[PDB]
């Protein structure tokens, strides 16, 4: 352990560092700059500043500074540094959360993009036992890294519903697609969270996607010409998906109307719904 004496002047040299990188975005800048300051058994520091200035910052801070784990590991700090990193990180997780009240859920977004970096272990989370802000942020990793097993803006949409039909909360869901910022392209979402309905075996699915796209409305996230777009899409498609998943029609006109009966839809929108 060190001094509060030496916690500030690491804090104090480091912060425009980060702080800078998160503006010119060079690793190999950070990774020089690292170098040169010669930290000892207080590199494992680096990580751990890095994550909670991101976590003040921009969303954009967060991706950024996964990137700088990745390429500093390996070259001015090791995975014993990482690691060690990330276990400060899951006990200081209560007193970041005080600042970032979604800590527990970024901290896990870390934690899964540094396995998927090869910088943390694969079995890091199995190995780790208080605390249910912790664990939240390890469950975070899990459910990402496993779901993890080009369109990225679809890409994201289809994580984000995964996600949701493990888990079942639609806040985490509704929250993290606004995080996405794509108001014009919600009806990406509806037509992707569709074509799982249908290609869903029982009405477990069905009936999740349906409460998920009743809230999305009554909260006015997605506005009328997104999710009528949506629609559309899927009535423009479905005599090609009847070919291949069996008994579409049938499931889209129980869906169209479930969704019509609860008032999420307008009857010009039920009534498009091909019957072939």
């Amino acid at each position: 352990e060190f001094l509060p004496l030496d916690e500030r002047a690491f804090e104090k040299t480091l912060t425009p560092i980060i702080q800078e990188y998160f503006e010119h975005g060079d690793t190999n800048e950070v990774a020089e700059m690292l170098r040169d300051l010669n930290l000892g058994e207080m590199k494992s520091g680096v990580p751990v500043l890095a994550v909670s200035l991101a976590l003040e910052g921009k969303a954009s801070h967060r991706e950024m500074t996964s990137k700088l784990l990745s390429d500093l590991c390996g070259t001015v700090m090791s995975t014993t540094d990482v690691e060690k990193s990330f276990d400060k990180l899951l006990k200081d997780l209560p007193e970041l959360a005080l600042d970032t009240p979604r800590a527990p859920q970024l901290v896990g977004q870390f934690i899964a993009r540094a396995v998927g970096d090869g910088i943390l272990c694969n079995t890091y989370i199995d190995s780790y036992k208080d605390c249910v802000q912790a664990r939240a942020a390890l469950d975070k990793a899990t459910v990402l890294l496993s779901m993890s097993k080009v369109n990225h803006l679809v890409k994201e949409i289809d994580m984000l519903l995964k996600e949701y039909l493990l888990s079942g909360d639609i806040s985490e869901a509704e929250h993290c697609l606004k995080e996405l910022e794509v108001p014009h392209f919600h009806h990406e979402l509806v037509y992707e969270a569709i074509i799982m309905v249908l290609e869903s075996t029982g009405e477990s699915t069905f009936k999740m996607i349906l409460d998920l796209l009743k809230s999305l409305w009554k909260s006015s996230t997605i506005t009328v010409d997104q999710m009528k777009r949506g629609y559309e899409r899927i009535y423009n498609e479905i005599p090609d998906i009847n070919l291949d998943v069996p008994h579409s029609y049938s499931v889209l006109e129980r869906f169209v109307e479930e969704c019509f009966q609860a008032g999420i839809i307008s009857k010009q929108l039920r009534d498009l719904c091909p019957s072939r």
